[PDB]
This record gives structure tokens, sequence and C-alpha cells, in this order.
């Protein structure tokens, strides 16, 4: 599309887009635009508001658009057009996408016990409450884990919460430890969000023990 | 009053305040407590809601307190108790001050012509739109021009809209240029905001002649 202002807005929170070029009070000669998870194609949105879209999202007294709690179906664009007093024209472009903390990822049925030279189930990860998915992955002392290499190999799996939409990580670990290695290593899961700056959360380290 | 987290607000501006601590989505136990120029003493806000204050302030989905367009009465301490599923109690507090940004300064009624020795009306300074107050200050080449000192003399004058209570500055300024000085000196006029951390707006400048 055009050029636009990124917004990344968390689901259940409130969230203001300014119309930019607007007089601070009414009168006002603006209107909102949006296509969304919500609209067919185009909506537009007037300061007298009215109808369903009051319940969602409402041109605000200085012209801003208000949606009190961003949803999943809000990701989208928002656009205002907007003349002033001057009789200038001025436009808004908003790329508006959504997303969720999971809680703390967690490690489960991790293995106190590892054979090496054999394949072994190290544990499973778990993290739910994401969205969008976003990812997990394994560590060993600090270093990543690459799936597929060293003796390493990885199984994922996703769902989705059947109300609510946020999803559901699984990720379980094997790996077949190399004679001769460290009798206690340090492993170690993160997840990793969907969208860019936005933190990793690590889990508490496991230390199973290796028999070489 | 206790320790607060210091809010400045653009009247005609929404406002969000986060309460801490409590859950993302109802039910909540959590109340608002806010004392501003809109109350009597402390006034309690439920998620509930109800009454005529739902035309001013309404606890949001997540728990905070939104106001769709901040006013001068608006100033004050908003808090925030909150339990959650653990059964925590957390507390916010917020010291709300509002404020509003004049349009640009302007120099009216300047002289062209100043005669050394003598006193001299430079020109008369405007400010109009402020809250809060603020003041109105004078410049002689960069360096800020001192009342009362090295015949500088200055005259101020408050008004207040009647309606929207905002204030607007004047002040005149008075030289008695030295003689033997800059045949061509450049007077300018700056607001200075009450509210800290705010930029000052300087007028264009005058450059009258002075006479030997
Ligand atoms: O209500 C009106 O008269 C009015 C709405 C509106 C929306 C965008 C632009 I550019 C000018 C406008 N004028
Ligand atoms: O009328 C509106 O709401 C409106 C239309 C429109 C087209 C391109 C861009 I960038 C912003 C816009 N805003
Ligand atoms: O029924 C209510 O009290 C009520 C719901 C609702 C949803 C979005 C907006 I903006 C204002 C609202 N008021
Ligand atoms: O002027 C008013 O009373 C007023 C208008 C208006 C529009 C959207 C929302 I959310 C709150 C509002 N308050
Ligand atoms: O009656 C309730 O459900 C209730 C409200 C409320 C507000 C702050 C705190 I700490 C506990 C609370 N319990
Ligand atoms: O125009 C309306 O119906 C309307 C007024 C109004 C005042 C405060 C809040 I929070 C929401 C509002 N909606
Ligand atoms: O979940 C609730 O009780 C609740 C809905 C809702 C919609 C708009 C506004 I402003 C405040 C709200 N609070
Ligand atoms: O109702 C109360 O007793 C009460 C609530 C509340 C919220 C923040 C702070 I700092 C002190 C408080 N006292
Ligand atoms: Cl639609
Ligand atoms: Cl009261």
């Amino acid at each position: 599309g055009a050029m636009a202002q990124n917004i990344t807005a968390r689901i259940g929170e409130p969230l203001v887009l300014k119309c930019k070029g607007a007089p601070k009070k009414p009168p006002q000669r603006l209107e909102w635009k949006l296509n969304t998870g919500r609209t067919e194609a185009w909506k537009v949105l007037s300061p007298q508001g009215g109808g369903p879209w009051d319940s969602v999202a409402r041109v605000l007294p200085n012209g801003s658009l208000f949606l009190p709690a961003v949803g999943i179906q809000d990701e989208g664009i928002f656009r205002c057009q907007a003349m002033n007093r001057n009789g200038k024209e001025t436009k808004s472009n908003y790329r508006v996408r959504v997303y969720q903390i999971p809680g703390k990822p967690e490690i489960v049925d991790s293995a106190s016990e590892l054979t090496a030279g054999v394949p072994n189930k190290v544990g499973t990860c778990v993290s739910e409450g994401s969205y969008p998915a976003g990812t997990l992955s394994w560590h060993l002392d600090g270093k990543p884990l690459v799936p597929n290499e060293k003796g390493v190999s990885v199984k994922e799996q996703t769902r989705r919460h059947p109300e609510t939409g946020l999803f559901t990580l699984q990720s379980e670990l094997m790996v077949t430890p190399a004679r001769g290695g460290d009798p206690r290593p340090t492993f170690s899961c993160s997840f990793s969000p969907g969208l860019p700056r936005h933190r990793a959360l690590r889990t508490a380290p496991i230390q199973p023990r290796v028999w070489e």
C-alpha cells in the first residue's frame, strides 16, 4: 500500500490514533477510513458516530480515533483525512498490528539422566497465550541449539485457544550427547515473539547428568 | 502528599492512566479514587460506572481510567487500588497537571526609530491561549534583557478567556539605548511555559534604527 506509520497495539488495551492536521476541538471537517478484520474493505467513521461501531471505535473530541480494547480483528489500515481552518488537507496513515505477550515459558517433563551416544528426550518447552504465534528455541550453555544438526532434533506443535485465538506453543528437544562431553550441561528454552523490537523470554535452566 | 508519578496532560486531549497490578480483563477487583477540580475531596470510580461521571471518566476493560478530553478542572490526584488473582494489593498514584500551548507569540506596535539617551517604547509582545499563564521575556541580540537594569523597563499584563480559562499575556518593553551602541540592534520576545521540560516559543525579531 502507501507509506504508513506502523503501530503495534496490545490485545485488550486501548488505542488512540491521532488525526494529524485536525482542529483541536469541534467544529471539524475530518473522516476516518479503516480496513480491518471487522470490515468489508473500507469503513468510514465520522465524528457524529452512531450505530454498532460506537461499541468498537469512536472519534474523540480532538478528532483522534479511540478503541477502548483492541482485538485480533482490529489489525489493518487506519486512515484519517482532515481539513483545517486554512483549507489545507492533511492525511494520516497507520498500519496497525496487534499482539499479546505469553506467560513465562516453562520446561515440563525434563529429563534428569542423559546417556551419551544415544538419542535422549531432554524436555518439552511450553508457552501459552501469544499473538502472533512466535517461536520456541533451545539453548545449550548460552549457545543456541540448531535443530537437525550435531545430533539435535526438535519437534514442534501449535494450538489455538478456541475462544481468544491466542497461541500455545510446545517444543520437544532430543539430543545425542557426544562421548567425552560436559557431564552436567545446562539447557534452557526461549520464546521469541513474532514482532520486531520485542524482548525474548527464557525459562529456568535444567541441568541433567550425562553418562560418558 | 504521597509519592506519585507526575502526568502532564494537554487540555482537549484524551488521557489514559494505567491501574497497575490489575487483571488484563474483567472480572476485576479495583477502584479509582480522584481528587480534582471536579470533586469534593475524594470521588470513587468503579468498573461498573454509571451516573454523570460516565461523561467525564470511565474505567476501561483493562482497568485503566480514560478521560476523552482533559480540562482545567481535571488537575489533581488520581489513585488506583487493585487486587489481582493472587490476592496482592497494588497501588497507583498519579499527580495530573494540565496545560495548553499558546499560539506563536507576536510583536505588535513595534518602533522603527529609537533615540539613544532617552526612554523608547520598543514594542509590545502578545501571547494568546496558554495554560498555565507562563511568562514573556525580551532578548537583545540573543542575550536576555533583564528588567529594571541598564535602562530597561518592562510592563506586563494578564487576561483570562472568559469561557476557556486560557491566558493571554502582554509585555511592553522600554529601553534607553546607550550612546555609541549598535546602530541596528535586534530585539525579540519569547514565551516560556509554566510547566517544566516544555519548549520556549520565540517571535520574529524586530530591528529598529538607533540614534547617536
Ligand atoms: O462534515 C463535513 O462537512 C466534512 C467531512 C469531511 C471529511 C474529509 C474532508 I478533506 C472534509 C470534510 N468535511
Ligand atoms: O477520507 C479519509 O479518511 C482518508 C482517505 C485517505 C487516502 C490516502 C491516505 I495516505 C489517507 C486517507 N484518509
Ligand atoms: O454500554 C456501554 O456502557 C458502553 C460500551 C461501549 C464500547 C465502546 C465505547 I468508545 C463506549 C461504550 N459504552
Ligand atoms: O463532547 C463530548 O461530550 C464528547 C464527545 C465524545 C466522542 C467520543 C468519546 I469515547 C467521548 C466524547 N465526549
Ligand atoms: O467489592 C469488591 O468486589 C471489591 C472492590 C475492590 C477495590 C480495591 C480492592 I484492594 C479490593 C476490592 N474488592
Ligand atoms: O456522544 C456520546 O454518545 C458520548 C458522550 C460521551 C462522554 C464520555 C465518554 I468515556 C463516552 C461518550 N459518548
Ligand atoms: O468491560 C467493561 O466493563 C467496559 C467496556 C467498556 C467500553 C468503552 C469504555 I470508554 C469503557 C468500558 N468498560
Ligand atoms: O481507599 C483507600 O483506602 C485507598 C486507595 C488507594 C490507592 C493508591 C494510594 I498511594 C492510596 C490508597 N488508599
Ligand atoms: Cl464493513
Ligand atoms: Cl465529589
